[PDB]
């Protein structure tokens, strides 16, 4: 009945809107286990062209988010039918070259949520000392 | 064999430093219920002189954190002895106006611990584009 969820991303300057969907993978089924996949910071940097904290700071913040079962630190960049036989994965969560997923019936579409970012912060923050 | 271990503070801008405190507090005894008390927008308004997110962004987000089995919210900002039994709270963990609860055995301290703040982020990301 324990259903194997796997969620990869940056997971940069994590906020409550990473949270919440991370709360919505896990919670893809009543039994799972959420595996979460933390991108390597090279791979971030070639492909999304930058990126703020380490894969260490990166994976340690999320090892405290309730609803991670376990990391894969650093995960591959593009997910593979192998991969996921290894890990045994039943479904992948997601925000095509992911046409294969929903083929097999493997895809979970979680939508992005609204949270405080550190950007909201600092703009809240200064909107007390400037227009 | 459970013990209750209550922790406030205002969490705001929470970060891996707050984490690992709840953290520490959460594993005070191998057997825990982790209760956090958070801090309302007025009283810390008033007594810390300012506070960035509202009371409910700063408990959603430690809804998030695994550590945390139950949340008071608000809190009162002065613990008394009366709110201890009222909660069956076995200990509090804390960072004197507390020497009553030195004298009774139920203050536990918890070192604070280094962590990827907001400031420390924005600082980091501003190097890139000036000395």
């Amino acid at each position: 009945k324990n259903v194997v969820i796997y969620a990869d991303g940056v997971y940069d300057m994590l906020h409550l809107g990473h949270m919440k969907q991370l709360e919505q993978a896990k919670k893809l089924f009543e039994n799972t286990t959420l595996i979460v996949g933390v991108t390597s910071d090279n791979e971030t940097k070639l492909f999304k062209g930058q990126v703020v904290q380490t894969l260490e700071e990166r994976t340690e913040t999320l090892k405290h988010i309730r609803w991670v079962d376990e990391i894969i630190s650093p995960c591959p960049w593009v997910v593979t039918p192998e991969f996921l036989e290894k890990y045994k994965i039943d479904y992948v969560a997601h925000d095509d070259i992911y046409a294969w997923l929903k083929r097999a019936g493997k895809f979970k579409a979680t939508q992005r949520t609204e949270g405080v970012s550190t950007t909201d912060l600092i703009v809240r923050i200064l909107k007390n000392y400037e227009d």
